[PDB]
RNA sequence: CCCCCCC
RNA sequence: CCCCCCC
RNA sequence: CCCCCCC
RNA sequence: CCCCCCC
RNA sequence: CCCCCCC
């Protein structure tokens, strides 16, 4: 009768997108440099060498960080990643070489890695300014500690920690989260800031921004690396920091869904409004779709996965405005530059939410007591 | 046995129509160029010179955009798409040559793309006008940033984004959606309109009208390119914009089905009328057919698919009238030049719907709160 | 006992007709010209010169439209269709030559098509008339647009759209649908009558009437061409008009089945009559036979298929009369020249249907309205 | 126990008749002309000559019609049909020759058909009569249309339409259906009798009576021609008329079976009498036998099929009397001369049937009037 | 487990009578005349000469009719039939010779038959009496039509139609059915008695009793002849009369089984008695044996087949008693002289049967009927 | 015979 | 014929 | 279009 | 004996 | 012992 009149739209859009039998493959360019497990030691060394040298031009650092992440991923692993992401890449293998260069009269040996995008001379320079920083440190503080040196196995993870902050703030995608990444990199990694003096949140964040914006496939590489890291059994304290930071990106850009479930929990009065009970059916449909997506349903906005718009509650202006007003009333909404599309419900829900947090009676159903001892205390 | 006197008309039309044992093949003309994955880079560059050029003559941009879509699909992929759409073409290979022409006394060498429907001289004119605009740009502000030049990896998707707007607004089919395309293309892509001084929504939209009118195979190529494009697990911000614009087209020409679902949701009164319960059987059949189609049933009016008419609610004058009246009452029509077929139901349902949008009681049964203090609240 | 006195008569007749082991073959005449896919371009071009020509002699247009239909089907496809329909035709291949006629002193070269039922001088005269009309248009409006010319890929399908109208109205079998064809071809195809100045629906409809009456195999070629066309995935909007106009034919000459379903829907009282419950059993037999036939059961009257008379409800005077009376009551039948065979039931059912139409109380059982609160709001 | 005390008798007589190992073949006569598919055009033309001729000598038209039937079947198919029917006839091949006959002083060249049963001089007489009639029409009304003339592809099918009427009314087999053939051929074929001025239904009907009484094998040739004709997918309107008129014969001589099904459906009371329940088992075995036969169980009485009498309900005098009394009660038997064998049951069934026709209360349960509001209003 | 105890007795008597190893054979006597196909014409003319004659001496008409029967079957076929019936006869062939006997001074040419039991002079007397009768008839009315004379190809079949009546009524075997033969031969064959004034069914039927008792093998010749005739698909009206009149003889002598089925149909009560439920097993074995025989289960009593007596229900006095009592209750037992064996069951079943024929049963459940006022108001 | 309207 | 809106 | 906060 | 009407 | 009527 009137129960079969339903056009299941988001499920059908999902079925359309998943079941397209023609596959596109996007041209990256010439090739991507793909180290294996053996180059991981050298890449960690390079990251530490970046972090020990004072105020280096860290403009390349995002590239080295992506190299480290994909090197721990592995040759066949990153090739599988770029096959799954739909890209034509030829595996430009990475090997360890040694180049002797005569600088300032003295010719000495420095190890060199085979990179298409990164040249030998840049490595040799960053090496010489690293030596400069090392000698100045030996002059000032006498001796360098094993923790104060670039030999720690957590330098790459520190760089990718700042990258994880960047990728969390890349949900907006308009270079607005740079200040918040600065705040987070100042707050988190305090001890790394005090031990490694070469940590510059501004330069590292800007380099990661640029390498992510110019090279979209690197974002996918890093996202699956981050899911891989956040599944290992154990790790160092810095790897724990990175896992905790990257798990913040889960649910990036989907905050309307979380505020909706919160408005369900805090029981905003006007989720029973008529115009909201109108769209509650499609809201339930969206939430069930999010659950069915499950594990990755939080990384569809970090990646610009085109099934992300399937998880948007902005297409329901009544529900969107009531939930946004509810979140605003409880004060959770900060400078969230998201306008409501229904002013009346937004203002009314904001008023009730402002009212609610001030009041609040002791819920005796929650309390386990049978005899009111507080009344006895009274 | 009056329960068995039933005729299933849409299902039988579908079974007639998809189970034909004789097939036609409509010859296009001479041939269609089907570039392989190699020329994708040069096509991106061509779009880059298209957008960099000040006030460019974009009247040859629709062909280049469709060429980019064929490239990203791939040679065997686009040939498969045409052969499946019932079309004689021959696989016209695409390769890059160099043409040396002495122009204005000086001899310059250019990298030319060899195409049947696109000639060398107009490509050279594009390139030289790009050079002139590049010289002007460098003169006015000194240095061109990498973002400010033709080397961007997303000019093709920018042109295809204006194309997606055109494809969405071709449901009118009579060049009446140009104004809406202009508005949307100015609202969307503020950054790109601000950066590339040659982005004209009017010129590109008119070009895309022309290319989609003259060559009806291009529209199926583009729609299947859009469905395949919106499936890839990754993307940039501009491919994300393209997927977002495209998924607007899903359900083009079929707003009446979704407005019928809306009438079900808001529990409109005149869906219980007797002359509407007369049609509810076939309306349920149409909606069941739409669900059974599932995926592509949103792209049957963009593609001028002959199976589209089976998803029309104009054959139900009473149900169409009440649903359009409901849409009018809630004010969510706008214009929708389509007229109702039963003026009495339209006016009465519209009056009730306008009664809905101003009333609205906060249904407290929706909130599953056990607290009885709500009575004190109210 | 009296459960097995059931003479399955419609099913038995269908079994007798389908399971006959002797086949007839009917001779058509001299031959039928069956162009292959190659000549489609020039046949479309001929239709274009037909439509551009001012007030052209359209008495030779039906043959050209049918030739375009076989060209779109192809050589072996139309030969297979004629073989399956039981006709003796030999494949008169069609190819492109040049025949030069000296007219007005000058000797000109005209591209000519070699056919048996089409001469050469007819194509020459069509060409010269089109040239005169083209010159006249150039003189009047200065310049001719490509949409004002014969080269467009829509002229053939415009002619075939008028053919589809005529094929729908050919059910009456009396040349009575010429008025309806004119009205429909003026409502539909407004743009093309505004652009092409030679579209005369009267002359084209008359020529199509003539070509279908004097060559009966062209009707089967055309019906299976339409079924083949409306299966294609995509097309232009003129092929969209053709598909939409053609699928109006499905259910030509079987309106009584549809009105029987409708009279079941509106719950007309006299479907419970004793004299109608007598016939309900074999009526249900007809309906389940129609469903068993399924797809093509709508094109048995357009084709004069002998199995058409098995889908007639006029062999049930009580049920046919009550259904026609119900249809009259609701105003559906406008000028349906079909007398009811039981005047009492016809008039009584019409009276009850008229009681239905103006009355009708809004059922609140269909709507899941928990509280009928609007009653107090009234 | 006694669920297996049943002596199935109709099936036993069936196998007795069919499975007698003596198939004795009779001597027929000289031969039958069995033209192949190439004589079709000339026989069609000859039928046209007969039809356009003023008050034509139609006493040789029946042979022309049946010869057209064989020509449409084909030489080998008609030979196979005569072999299956069990006749000694040899394939007298038919070809076209030219006989130049000097008539009225002038010698003219004519197309003559070599037939043993149709000599040259009478064909020439018919042709000269056609010439006279054509000159008379041209002199009277100026110019005859090509539809008015002999070459139209359905003159033979007009002749065979009148043959089909005669075969329907040849159940009695004593030329007592000539009045019905005249009335039907006046009602049907109004346009054709308006145009072809030689159509005298009395004359053609009498000739077909004569040819089917002189040549019995023509009855089987024609019946299988009709069954083969009614199998074609499509055809002209005249072939549709012929097939629809042939379908009237299916069930010739077996009106009692269909009247019995009707008497079951109309729920006549006396089907529950004792003297009817005595024979309801044999009646249900006859109906089961008819259903088992299926397709050809309708064309047994037209043919002289030996198993004809097994499908008669007149051997059951009580059920026969009830069925025939019901049929006479409802008035559906106009002048059926068959008398009941049991008068009392006949009169009682007739009286109850007449009581049915005037009374009759609307069933409100079979009609799906679940809604008590609609139930109470009516 | 006690379904194991079934001693099947009728089937065992079957295989005992069939698989006997001592088969003692019988010599008929001298021989019998067995004409071939050629003597058919003269025997047919001779039967015509018998019929045309007024009050003709029919003492030899039975032998002449049987000679016509053998002549139509043939020579090898009648020999085969006599052999399979187990007879020792030699084929005394009969040929057409000419005998000139001078009568009353005039010598007349007559072509005559050499027959063992039919002399030359007797058939000469028949010829001359036919001539005298023709003389008288021509003098009295003047002119006689071709259907009124001896050359009719159906005079022999009129004789054999009376023979078919004889064969049906030959079950009693003691010339008791002569009045039924006369009545059936006056109802049937009224036209012939109007035409051929020699038809005395009393005389012909006495002749046929004489020829069937005097030559007991003529009964098998004739029965197989009739089964052969009723299988030829073509024949005139007299041959149709013979077929329909012969298949009356099927089931001769076995009315008891048919009336048992009939009593099962009325649902007579005394088939649930104890002393009938005892013998239901033997009754069902008899009925299954009858079904297993099938075809020839009907002509075992006309022929003197030794396996005849195994199909008698008189051996079950209680089931035979109830069946005969019932079929006397429903009236359909005429002068059947067979008294029942168990008078109590006979009378009780007859009383119940006569009680039934006053009241009507209800059979509504097969179709939808509310049946509250529909019942008892009928 | 069937068909018939509107779209 | 179908389509038509905003996004 | 979607996205925008805090950790 | 079978067939028989109207379409 | 089997058969037995009507069509």
């Amino acid at each position: 009768a009137l129960s079969k009149v339903k056009l299941n739209d988001t499920l059908n859009k999902d079925q359309l997108l998943s079941s397209s039998k023609y596959t596109i493959q996007r041209s990256t360019g010439d090739s991507i440099d793909t180290p294996n497990y053996d180059v991981q030691k050298h890449i960690n060394k390079l990251c530490g060498m970046l972090l020990i040298t004072e105020d280096a031009n860290h403009k390349f650092t995002g590239l080295i960080g992506m190299l480290y992440a994909m090197s721990r991923l592995g040759r066949e692993d990153t090739i599988k990643i770029l096959r799954d992401a739909g890209y034509h890449v030829k595996a430009n293998g990475v090997d360890v070489t040694t180049h002797r260069q005569d600088i300032n009269g003295k010719e000495m040996k420095f190890e060199v890695l085979t990179l298409a995008s990164l040249t030998t001379e840049i490595q040799i320079n960053i090496e010489i300014e690293s030596r400069k920083s090392y000698k100045k440190m030996l002059k000032e503080m006498g001796e360098v500690a094993p923790e104060y040196r670039h030999d720690s196995p957590d330098c790459g993870m520190i760089i990718l920690c700042i990258a994880a902050l960047v990728i969390t703030k890349l949900a907006a995608g308009d270079r607005s989260g740079l200040t918040a990444v600065i705040r987070r990199a100042n707050n988190v990694l305090k001890n790394e800031m005090k031990r490694y003096k070469g940590l510059l949140p501004k330069d590292i964040a800007n380099s990661f921004y640029e390498v992510f914006e110019k090279h979209p496939h690197f974002i996918d590489v890093f996202v699956h690396f981050g899911i891989a890291q956040s599944s290992t059994r154990g790790g160092s304290r810095v790897e724990g920091i990175f896992a905790g930071l990257f798990m913040n990106a889960y649910g990036a850009g989907q905050v309307m869904l979380r505020w909706g479930v919160l408005a369900k929990s805090v029981k905003n009065i006007m989720l029973g409004h008529a115009s909201v009970q109108a769209e509650m059916e499609q809201v339930v449909e969206v939430y069930e779709y999010a659950q069915k997506l499950g594990g990755e349903a939080g990384f569809y906005h970090i990646l610009n996965n085109p099934k992300a718009s399937l998880l948007s509650l902005t297409q329901f202006p009544h529900f969107s405005s009531v939930v946004l007003g509810n979140a605003a009333g409880l004060g959770i909404m900060g400078e969230y530059r998201g306008t409501p599309r229904n002013q009346d419900l937004y203002d009314a829900a904001k008023a009730y939410a402002e009212q609610l947090k001030e009041n609040g009676v002791i819920n005796y159903s929650v309390l386990d007591l049978t005899a009111e001892e507080l009344e006895a205390i009274k």
